[PDB]
DNA sequence: GTCGG
DNA sequence: CTGATGCGCCT
DNA sequence: CCGACAGGCGCATCAG
């Protein structure tokens, strides 16, 4: 990678800030920067040179100088050495474990995978499976499993109801070559903006997922936000596959473009185009885009047939699911 | 931590 | 019980 | 220099 040193260092520091400072605007922060750092095409030299950048300041421009001279920077040497820094960052590794969580766990001496275990009484329902599969949630899937996965998702849901459409999004829709999870975006015609005409929608999705034992365990369900675990079939006398993060998420079908276009991320793409929009006057949501009135109130959603139309009201050229990675 | 007005 | 708030998750 | 920073689902907790 290009400037590798430099935004491994700034998502060090996001993680640190997020997860120890609880400092979410810092985060974001160094999470811009080591974005538009990734995507710069010369190798950064100087502080001076990464500060021309939107998103890099001063203070991140001295880092840089620090890291080009040393190789490091005293900081995070400091962070890395501190016990209590360390194990929170730790702990919120585990799926379902945030930062409050995290240094309410070490506050009472629990930094360690061999704690969380001891102590599985006092985690809630997600946390536990998070822990459950610790080992498995932290390997990337190569896409050959994607695909195999999504064959298996799109096949059982046409055999709920061949009206159903579920597209896979995340990472995959963009073209990776591995995710680290499975986002599944479904729709069904019975539910639109207007009138929800089937209940259980997903619900019937969910469990067809769980009789073919594609779905192993329920993080979250609700009536439209599935969060779980799932596992490919293996073949005799073959090692199992890792189980898998999966989440299926159902939006109206009169509100798929906005709904897709937030599903396919990537989650700083989003960002920055939802803060695009604001400046241009509008507000999106994976729902609809909709104007913003002088009082900075939201008004009726505008008309959306494309992906692009949501684009063009904010005034930026189009980009192909593959260009809005990292 | 950064930045637009 | 309702309604509010905040966590941790998702892109 | 100082608010604004993206937006919201499901769950857990809390006041009443
Ligand atoms: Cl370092
Ligand atoms: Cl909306
Ligand atoms: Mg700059
Ligand atoms: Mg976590
Ligand atoms: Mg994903
Ligand atoms: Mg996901
Ligand atoms: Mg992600
Ligand atoms: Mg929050």
């Amino acid at each position: 990678t290009l400037n590798g040193g430099i935004t491994d260092m700034l998502t060090e520091l996001a993680n640190f800030e997020k997860n120890v400072s609880q400092a979410i605007h810092k985060y974001n922060a160094y999470r811009k920067a080591a974005s538009v750092i990734a995507k710069y095409p010369h190798k950064i030299k100087s502080g001076a040179e990464a500060k021309k950048l939107p998103g890099v300041g001063t203070k991140i421009a001295e880092k840089i100088d620090e890291f080009l001279a040393t190789g490091k920077l005293r900081k995070l040497e400091k962070i890395r050495q501190d016990d209590t820094s360390s194990s929170i960052n730790f702990l919120t590794r585990v799926s379902g474990i945030g930062p409050s969580a995290a240094r309410k766990f070490v506050d009472e001496g629990i930094k360690t995978l061999e704690d969380l275990r001891k102590n599985e009484d006092k985690l809630n329902h997600h946390q536990r499976i998070g822990l459950k599969y610790f080992g498995d949630f932290e390997k990337r899937i190569p896409r050959e499993e994607m695909l195999q996965m999504q064959d298996i998702v799109l096949n059982e849901v046409k055999k709920v109801d061949s009206e159903y459409i579920a597209t896979v999004c995340g990472s995959f829709r963009r073209g990776a070559e591995s995710s680290g999870d499975m986002d599944v975006l479904l729709t069904h015609p019975s539910f639109t903006s207007e009138s929800t005409k089937q209940p259980k929608l997903l619900h019937q999705v969910v469990e067809q997922l769980q009789k073919v034992h594609f779905i192993t365990d329920t993080l979250s369900k609700g009536e439209t936000k599935f969060m779980g675990v799932c596992q490919l079939p293996s073949k005799n006398d073959e090692k199992e596959y890792p189980h898998r993060r999966i989440d299926i998420r159902l939006i109206p079908k009169d509100q798929y473009y906005c709904g897709v276009l937030y599903f396919t991320g990537s989650d700083i793409f989003n960002k920055n185009m939802r803060a695009h929009a604001l400046e241009k006057g509008f507000t999106i949501n994976e729902y609809t885009i909709r104007p913003l009135g002088v009082t900075g109130v939201a008004g009726e959603p505008l008309p959306v047939d494309s992906e692009k139309d949501i684009f063009d009201y904010i005034q930026w050229k189009y980009r192909e699911p593959k260009d809005r990675s990292e």
